[PDB]
């Protein structure tokens, strides 16, 4: 779809099998998501924004869903405020910036 | 353009009277730069992001430029990491994020 920046871009995907919602972010390079445990190892990590910084638990090769498209990529895990995708995995649908 | 998202999505902008780098951020609500002289009134306020808050200085009614795109908008002025664009200017340069 052609999303227009009115409101938030939240979408449902789902994530490791799981229904979420996620604000489809290119000003984020990894995906964060609060609150789910997703298949085989992982690995702490911190990332920073806007804010300061956040301890995450990396998880890689994860499967994502975005209205039929599937990627498979990391996804951290940690108390971001809001669930995102991130450049990693819209790339993996080819998503673009258009203006 | 059509902006892909294998690099961040990083432009350069004038902002005001002056040219500046900022980062394209479908994530973000509002339109932050950190130091920089605008004209005019200002009112302080906090955003949140990953980490927590920062202070802010609320400008309205700045002028950007991108790529010819010409808006008018809030420019919130504080201490974010990098200078990002978001939704507030984005729709005004009529920026679609499309997959
Ligand atoms: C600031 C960016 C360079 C990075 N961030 C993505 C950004 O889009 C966040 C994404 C975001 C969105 C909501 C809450 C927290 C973080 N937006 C944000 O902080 O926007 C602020 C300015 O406008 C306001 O509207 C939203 C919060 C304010 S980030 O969330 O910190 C981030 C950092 C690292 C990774 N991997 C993923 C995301
Ligand atoms: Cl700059």
């Amino acid at each position: 779809p052609q999303i227009t920046l009115w409101q938030r871009p939240v979408i449902t995907v789902k994530i490791g099998k799981e229904v979420r919602e996620a604000l489809l972010d290119t000003g984020a390079d990894d995906t964060v998501i609060e609150e789910i445990q997703l298949e085989g190892k992982w690995k702490p990590k911190m990332i920073g924004g806007i804010g300061g910084f956040i301890k995450v638990r990396q998880y890689d090769n994860v499967t994502i869903d975005i209205q039929g498209r599937k990627a498979v990529g990391t996804v951290l895990v940690g108390p971001t405020p809001v669930n995102i995708i991130g450049r990693n995995f819209l790339t993996q649908i080819g998503a673009t910036l258009n203006f």
